[PDB]
DNA sequence: TTTTTT
């Protein structure tokens, strides 16, 4: 009977080392699952577990070479693989897992059954995870200053506290969020607060993932977001200036799918799991290459209307339309945030918000009204109705309005379309839209015959 | 051997190859195809598909099926 | 080999290839009209110890704009 | 072209 083989078998019987679908080895050390492709975590586990073995086995693990032998045996006995990260409503920490449904905190073997390969990076503390505390009273003041509790701002505030609470879930989100506002409105303060709240589950990337192709060669900017729960892109440029590239309309469609194709350097893995809420903070509204219905159901906007200014520049701020109120700036808040003063209170507030919106089911919805570029496409659907068979008997009235029958279909030639459409949209501001629209839906019956398959709703009602 | 029919329509055989007047191809294209929507296709076809035997005659080595019908 | 359509010219390709096997290789018109010393060329690596190479389906080079062969 | 990769 080989002694090291017996040690390897006893270690394997504790289910402390597992093999994943991606080829990685995950090790249960210090109430958390850890993995790394450059460090020997298995030897660390072997050294750590020696206290649970009987005394004639513990002394044999002090020699590194015997640890390598046991590692080789353990590698030889692992033949089947398992799935990881399947529970969306569990928040993993450095020393346990927090349940978001009831609020209980699990540690030890109770937390081992949830195979989580990510963590916040810091230890949970129930002492500071309370509602009655001076830091909570302080934090509520900043939160109310950024988002006032007024009737005009109610809907926007609810959307603001839904998007933030969406960052605690490990599922796929079907919308992207834009934080739009003028300078000095608190957009970055919430980013710092969320980073301090969630730790390692937060990530910030560049702007290439909205502009460049994601699948040409290595791209760490897209492969570093695997299994993350919050992604921030910051400060996209103004597109009015010449030379600025526009946002790929098809790129944001790939950022919604549960799987994203990307490759790190010196790697063959091309699949990344999408668990992240994507937030872009901006000073200018975005511009897209192409506008379509698939694009309009994936965009949301949150506004910021409070300005924090020094006393010298207060007088100008009150004369700006882009602000609704002006408040004195605090010069010591950034240092307090950097010191993780408001970490656990913001975590408690995020959990409280999570229980309000996402317990039945988690879903995000778009707000296409905020974007002014969409205003044309939204309006056309309310002014033009597609031709149908049921409209044939009514054409007796439509004859006086200039409609012509072609191929037994109600049609309206191009020449008479322009003055009809000019009664709603001005030529100067919407010239490119109606030009593109007419070229993309023009149909010709002959070399000199033109017709369109739409009728106005105002034309089916007798004047 | 079918030139006996083509000569009935005024078509010609030059440089030992059957050819038609150019104006005839554009009138047939206009009469069967819409110029506005397929002008680029017709222009590319003509430019990349033209053949010449000398510095004066340009020709295409193809015959319409409708030309085979008896006049 | 010069000939007209439906003239067993493609059949002899099969008779020869069945007779030779993997050594026989096909090629297109991409390489004969383009410079092989410029850019990557997998065919330049591929003909290594090939026994015979066959080129067919050549478009007519008499058309204007069609890039003739490079001698 | 060059990081890429070897
Ligand atoms: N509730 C508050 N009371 C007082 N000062 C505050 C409050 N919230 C934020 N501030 C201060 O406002 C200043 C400007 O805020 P911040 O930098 O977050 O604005 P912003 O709109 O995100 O700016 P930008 O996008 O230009 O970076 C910061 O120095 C911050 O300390
Ligand atoms: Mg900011």
């Amino acid at each position: 009977g080989n002694k090291l083989f017996n040690i390897a078998q006893r270690i394997l019987d504790t289910n402390s080392v597992l093999l994943t679908e991606r080829g990685d080895h995950i090790v249960w050390i210090n109430n958390s699952w850890k993995f790394n492709s450059e460090e020997p975590l298995i030897t660390k586990l072997i050294l750590s577990i020696r206290h649970q073995l009987p005394k004639e086995y513990s002394s044999e693990l002090l020699c590194p070479r015997k640890r390598k032998t046991v590692e080789a045996n353990i590698r030889d006995m692992l033949v089947d693989s398992v799935e990881t990260d399947t529970y969306p409503d569990k928040l993993p920490f450095k020393n346990g897992v927090l349940d978001l449904v009831d609020g209980m905190f699990y540690s030890g073997d109770d937390a081992k059954k949830y195979t989580c390969t990510v963590s916040t990076g810091f230890k949970f503390d129930d002492t500071k995870f309370v509602e009655d505390s001076p830091e909570m009273e302080e934090l509520m003041n900043i939160i109310n200053d950024i988002q006032p509790l007024t009737d005009e701002n109610k809907k926007n505030r609810e959307l603001y506290e839904k998007t933030l609470s969406s960052c605690l879930c490990g599922a796929t989100k079907g919308c992207l969020t834009f934080f739009f506002g003028e300078t000095a409105t608190g957009k970055s303060t919430t980013k710092r607060l969320l980073k301090s709240a969630i730790g390692d589950l937060f990530v910030e990337t560049g702007q290439t993932i909205l502009t460049d192709v994601l699948d040409k060669g290595p791209n760490p900017f897209i492969a570093n977001m695997h299994l993350k729960r919050s992604v921030f892109c910051s400060e996209l440029p103004d597109f009015a200036c010449s030379g600025s590239k526009k946002i790929r309309s098809d790129n944001i469609k790939k950022l919604t799918e549960p799987c994203v194709i990307g490759r790190p350097c010196f790697s063959n893995k091309i699949n990344n799991r999408n668990h992240a809420t994507i937030i872009i903070d901006t000073n200018y509204k975005p511009v897209f290459d192409r506008i379509d219905n698939a694009l309009m159901r994936r965009i949301a906007v949150v506004r910021f209307r409070t300005h924090f200014s020094q006393p010298s520049g207060r007088e100008a701020a009150e004369n700006n339309d882009a602000y609704d109120k002006v408040k004195l700036l605090d010069e010591g808040l950034d240092g307090k945030i950097q010191n993780n003063r408001y970490r656990f209170a913001f975590l408690y507030l995020l959990v409280k918000w999570y229980k309000k919106y996402h317990i039945p089911i988690m879903k995000l919805y778009p707000t296409p009204e905020e974007i002014p570029d969409f205003a044309f496409y939204l309006k056309i659907g309310t002014l033009l109705v597609s031709s149908s068979v049921k409209h044939i008997p009514l054409m007796t009235d439509l004859s006086k309005k200039g409609y012509i029958l072609y191929d037994n279909v109600v049609t309206l030639p191009l020449t008479t379309f322009q003055q009809k459409i000019s009664k709603y949209f001005n030529s100067r501001l919407f010239g490119h839209d109606i030009e593109s629209f007419i070229n993309r839906h023009k149909k010709f019956a002959n070399v000199s015959d033109e017709y369109l398959q739409y009728i106005f709703i105002e034309d089916i009602s007798s004047p």
